[PDB]
């Protein structure tokens, strides 16, 4: 069976402009993201700095994604009478959020366990599985909605979504398994906030799968506005939620391993407004 | 009753040069607010490092919807004649401020709660509640404008108009109450520029509205150059005014900080020429 | 009395060449300034910094502009036989320099009095008069340059720029009264230096004028072509020159306030190879 | 013997879409590279800084060069039917490549030697040698794949293919000589260290071969998205897991110096989660 | 007698293929140079840190004027058969090497001069003369170049470049007898990395009036080709060589200078893997 893909729907005057909204307020959101991220790198300890290089990397190719999309949408509909009528460059206000997935959702995989309590050949192995496990549900994702059949296919929507849905069930089990092993070995105060920071990632990463089906089941200009709202809303969610609930624990394991003399700290460590731990210098 | 909306409005040429230069006035003024704050960053403490987060995100988010602006500006009227006559993309010269708006007016209610006294759930409260009722003022105004009706309908501008106009009062509601809790546990010096600074933002924001009932009320070119006049001057006024003044209150409290032993500050902070705290090192 | 605009003369493939070059030495002679700005930025002590500020917005800001206006000279022009042939973008070419003016003159403004010896009511009220004069100067400039009578009436060029005129004169005498009041207050080396700085920010002032009168007495592809040369060099003169001079003052006050234990600095201060200030830590 | 240069092919959508991906997904693995270098680079002692220096400057060629590449990828080719067909600009696509790689390999080999335990005239020898070689390679690669012949024939791409391939040789002894001198010198956890990210780069060094003999023969869109996701894949393995690899060893070694007493470091240096060294100040 | 300017020959697909690499080449060569000064600028003490602020503006202003040169490249020429036909826009693949050399031959003046032992009124004196000098040779070779007889008369070519041989004469002096001075006054390690600087500098500026003489004598593809490959190849072994020698001896002159308790410096230094100052702190 034959779908129209998302990117051939024309558009009214009301969802062009409330499509540009949604991907200029993502891009912007996600700027702010990646300035905050710089601005407060300097929190943290080097013991833990791959939370901060890790969320860069989203912020940075989550903005780029989605400046090239904004540029894409001004030049891939063409106003003519009272629609926008998708011309061929329409397709890259969809596809590269397919590019910015590949990258962030394996970079947050790396976020999350850079702060649990993992190494050896355990924390390698983890950490290539989840990388491997996560990059590949984007794209068998991408090959379902983009590539194979163009996007058109139900059959191959259902397929790669399937397959898509392994690879997701099989990441979530390895970081699930992996933070569960860590928070024995944490303080409670950090086990608390890792524990709750997982759940947000791993509901956060439901939403996504319901672009998809709606991309299956439904055509037409108020679906394809639905999808870029729905998408454009979980990477706000997402990339600006998450990353503060991570930076948050690098900042408190950073401040216990300062009070227990593990390390010094060039500056004092302030967390919702309370001081953890007090700046220092190298005897 | 239908009317046309601004970006419909054919420019003379005075217009059309005016037009341009209050854009790119703004987007300048907004770069060099962007470079003061990443130049002054270091003069404030962590424990308020927050201010200068969200003053961060402003500067960006608005700069780069001036830029924006004026890209589409050269690209959305064509001369013709005497006239200067809008294409289909000269809306995009008036809607990339809902975006700006959607981020920045949130993240000013976050920078003026940065240096307020509150900690606790009553915070997070406060935090959300100012954030999502800012955040909803502005979407509800870009739907009325922008999107219902597509900016040519008095009825979904009043309707939508008085929407916004609701979460104007909550959101002004919530920050005053909590301003006004703060005061007290706040010096005399803190509490003085804490008020003042408050006035300053409310103030500001009474200036948008008239931009919309111009929009509601009156159309040509004429009209059309007085909203891009009054919305690009409130947002340098407020953009650079506001955020130099909650800059001071955080330098002031970093250095109430250092003189209690609070915490130290690797320089001296100065401010209107006098000298508020010395550089200090950790023991 | 009508005259013909500066953007509206043809040039000849000479008169092409040499704008396109000054147009872009002088970006380029701003982009470096910029990167200087960055790299001398620690030279100078916290209580001077609104000097490196000013500077780095006199930089940003002018870069900006002069790389707009060589984007819209090539597209501002076309080739047609031996002639370039001005289109209605090559206003963009003249329009811009006003944008820059806007902000370059209140913050060459503020970087003067930064490092004057000024505070209390008096400070403010100085401040805000000399940016108000020096904004007022500009836009005045603009209006009959470019806005009324589009570049092309001798009444409004002459009405305009007397108007302008008189904002320079109110400007300048409120900084040469600042300047006066502070020279007694400060150490004989830094005065010296002060009223050699005061000499060459007016003095350069006094060129501008000289591209308008032209505007008004004289068109054609030469008067185009000289209007953006001496406008050009004026630009990289005051742009390069001054901000070095204030620079240097900032630094010899540092210095001076280190030697005298008000404030301590990271660094070495060297002013012409000579070492002014030692390196220091707080106690 | 005449054959079709890769830029020469008509693409399916579906080939169209898995290059778009290819190069957006490269470019923007390097930007995340690029920030990953830039946040670390404090981990490395000065006496070992022309490791980031290289590793910085392959990361910023190679973004700019697949920048470059999507924006030429989305002007190269047409929709016409269900067919995209190359323009002129389609060359910019491939060619591209060999400028990055004019660069990369050289400071790839650079980045190799910046932590070898060799020094006096062999050092310049070596490092000369290295870099010409490595230039050389790439450069002769260029004239076979691109110019001579223009892509199209058999004989040019086998005689530059074979002359790269010696230049491939020689640079490949003098580096495994290089390492193979050093590894004595160097203590059994960097020697060990050092011997794998050697293997790491030569091995992947022989992937890029590949993608010229495709060129050679065979032609199709199929072959022309093979040679892009072959030379996408290798460009993100090399440049992101060599390049993790000798900041490891720098970081390595400069804690061995700290340790040794040979310099000091500002901060303590983490490595798989165990400290190497701590954090210290001059006396 | 009349001339081709080179922007006037059509290219063949080989030559085509060769400027744009070369031209790529050198963008990219200047970007990492840029990038090296940035992390490197922290090796050299405030007495010398000119030396960064000249060499970080070559980068910055080269880098700029070859990006631009890129992207003209691919306006500037039409794909027409098997030739590439030169449009109105090839020009700007020529004339910005104008602006660069306007900006970085005066600045390669002041590099030389900010490690000589030059100071007082002789100091100002010497580097107003090279810079003014510099400017000059610059500036009459772009008038024969491009400007007077659009560089097509061979008359104008002789009689600027004579001219502009001239001003190479007395700056090379002015700066040769100002090395020569020095000498005497460094330390014998100093001196002798000076001199060879000095020489470095001198023969790289021979090379550029050989492309001058190209356009005078010849005409054609293989020499527009021949004139981009000469002047890229220079920039990148001028902007890249010449500016490490200057570093190296800022390095070198720092070190001794906090050997002799002249200065301290925050990092130990390093040069040639030989460690030349410890890392120091203020008493
Ligand atoms: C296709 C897209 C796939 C994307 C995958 C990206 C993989 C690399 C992720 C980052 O890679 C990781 O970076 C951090 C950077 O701190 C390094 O971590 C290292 O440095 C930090 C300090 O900075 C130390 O605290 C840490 O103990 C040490 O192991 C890791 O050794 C490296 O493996
Ligand atoms: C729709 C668009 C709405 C956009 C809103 C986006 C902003 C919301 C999040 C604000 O982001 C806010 O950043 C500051 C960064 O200093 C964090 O604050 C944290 O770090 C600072 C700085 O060390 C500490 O002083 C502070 O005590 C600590 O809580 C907040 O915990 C986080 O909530
Ligand atoms: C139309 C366009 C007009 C543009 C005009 C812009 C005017 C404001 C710009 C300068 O604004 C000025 O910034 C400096 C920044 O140091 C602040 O100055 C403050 O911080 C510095 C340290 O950084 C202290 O030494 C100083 O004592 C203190 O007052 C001023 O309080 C503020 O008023
Ligand atoms: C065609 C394209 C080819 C590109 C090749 C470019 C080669 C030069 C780039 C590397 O150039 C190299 O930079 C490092 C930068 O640290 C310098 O290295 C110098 O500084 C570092 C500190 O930064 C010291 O530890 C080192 O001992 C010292 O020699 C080298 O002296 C210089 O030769
Ligand atoms: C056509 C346009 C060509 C333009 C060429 C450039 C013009 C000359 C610029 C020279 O800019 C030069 O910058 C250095 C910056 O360190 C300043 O130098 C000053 O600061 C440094 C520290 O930073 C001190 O070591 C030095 O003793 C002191 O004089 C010079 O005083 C200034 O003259
Ligand atoms: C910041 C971006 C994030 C976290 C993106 C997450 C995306 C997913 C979790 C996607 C999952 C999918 C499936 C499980 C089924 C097929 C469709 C996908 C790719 C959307
Ligand atoms: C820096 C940007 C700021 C502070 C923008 C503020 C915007 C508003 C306060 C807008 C308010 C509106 C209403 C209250 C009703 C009419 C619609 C709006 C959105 C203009
Ligand atoms: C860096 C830019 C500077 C210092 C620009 C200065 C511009 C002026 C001083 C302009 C003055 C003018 C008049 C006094 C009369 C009317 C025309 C003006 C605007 C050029
Ligand atoms: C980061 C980029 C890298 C490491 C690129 C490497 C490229 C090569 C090793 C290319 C080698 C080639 C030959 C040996 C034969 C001819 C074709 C070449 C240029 C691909
Ligand atoms: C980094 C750029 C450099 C060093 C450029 C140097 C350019 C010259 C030395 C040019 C000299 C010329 C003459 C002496 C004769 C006329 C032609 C010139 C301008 C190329």
């Amino acid at each position: 069976d034959m779908i129209s893909a998302p990117w051939e729907a024309s558009l009214t005057q009301a969802e062009h402009s409330l499509i540009f909204y949604f991907l200029a307020l993502t891009g912007s959101a996600l700027l702010f993201g990646l300035a905050r991220t710089w601005l407060t790198r300097g929190e943290v300890g080097a013991r833990y700095r791959t939370a901060v290089v890790a969320r860069s990397g989203i912020m940075i190719v989550a903005t780029l994604s989605y400046v090239f999309m904004v540029l894409a949408f001004t030049s891939g509909y063409d106003h003519v009478g009272s629609l926008w009528v998708p011309n061929s460059e329409a397709i890259m206000t969809i596809a590269p959020r397919y590019v910015e997935w590949s990258i962030a959702v394996p970079l947050l995989s790396i976020e999350l366990l850079s702060v649990a309590t993992l190494s050896g050949v355990s924390a390698r192995r983890t950490r290539l599985a989840a990388v491997a496990g996560a990059f590949l549900m984007i794209f068998t994702g991408f090959l379902g909605a983009v590539v194979i059949g163009d996007g058109r296919s139900v059959g191959s929507l259902i397929i790669w979504g399937a397959i898509s849905t392994v690879f997701w069930i099989i990441t979530a089990v390895i970081l699930i398994r992996a933070i569960r092993h860590s928070l024995p070995q944490l303080t409670p105060e950090a086990a608390a906030l890792l524990k709750t920071a997982t759940i947000f990632l791993m509901s956060g990463w439901a939403v996504y799968p319901l672009a998809y089906l709606i991309q299956i089941l439904f055509a037409g200009g108020l679906w394809t506005t639905s999808i870029h709202i729905i998408l454009c809303t979980a990477d706000i969610v997402v990339k600006l939620g998450f990353c503060g609930l991570i930076h948050r624990i690098a900042k408190l394991r950073t401040a216990e391993d300062v009070r227990a003399g593990v390390d010094i700290h060039t500056e004092a460590i302030w967390i919702s407004s309370v001081k953890q731990s007090d700046a220092g210098i190298p005897t």
